């Protein structure tokens, strides 16, 4: 079954903002999900040295980048924490609530600070008309998130291949926004922007 929600107010009006507003630099978008990974992988590394069975789920620590030149997607995985049910329709929306009061207050500022008010994913619909997020949490199940805007968003359970643990961020991109697919217009990102972030990062190379 796939149940469908609500954003809130607020955050559709964010979503509304990053979609509509005239803004040249997109490229933020990479960095902010970079970070969000690098976040779940510090903490499921963190909650690992009191209890080794949470990595029962997978050990290594990495980001892959792995653009699709055919399905027209970048899609940013991580092996860290991962986010459960309640994480994807109600807990991580209530904390974004404060940030993107703050956030938008601050823009009536430049779209490339959303980070520092803890709602840059939601800077992924600069270049993605839909955003598919498959994640997979310990002692949870695996579940897809989905939204193309519009102020709804999805949420089933995910029959796709396992994923032992993670997030997976796959970004359904616009069609003006493909130079997101060529290897070295993401290496000139990566390297900006994200060169001293502390896991192995593979960008994937297209077939
Ligand atoms: C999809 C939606 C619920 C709208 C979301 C996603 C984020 C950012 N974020 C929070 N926890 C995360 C983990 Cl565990 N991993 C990764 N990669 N990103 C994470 O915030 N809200």
């Amino acid at each position: 079954e796939v149940e469908t929600f609500a954003f809130q107010a607020e955050i559709a009006q964010l979503m509304s903002l990053i979609i509509n507003t005239f803004y040249s630099n997109k490229e933020i978008f990479l960095r902010e999900l970079i970070s969000n990974s690098s976040d779940a992988l510090d903490k499921i590394r963190y909650e690992s040295l009191t209890d080794p069975s949470k990595l029962d789920s997978g050990k290594e620590l990495h980001i892959n980048l792995i653009p699709s030149k055919q399905d027209r997607t970048l899609t940013i995985v991580d092996t860290g924490i991962g986010m459960t049910k309640a994480d994807l329709i109600n807990n991580l929306g209530t904390i974004a609530k404060s940030g993107t009061k703050a956030f938008m207050e601050a823009l009536q500022a430049d779209i490339s600070m959303i980070g520092q008010f803890g709602v840059g994913f939601y800077s992924a619909y600069l270049v993605a008309e839909k955003v598919t997020v498959i994640t997979k949490h310990n002692d949870d199940e695996q579940y897809a998130w989905e939204s193309s805007a519009g102020g709804s968003f999805t949420v089933r359970t995910d029959t796709g291949e396992p994923m032992g643990r993670g997030t997976k961020v796959i970004l359904h991109l616009k069609e003006d926004q493909t130079e997101y697919l060529e290897e070295r217009r993401i290496k000139e990102i990566v390297k900006k922007h994200s060169q001293f972030i502390g896991y192995p990062i593979t960008l994937f190379v297209e077939k």
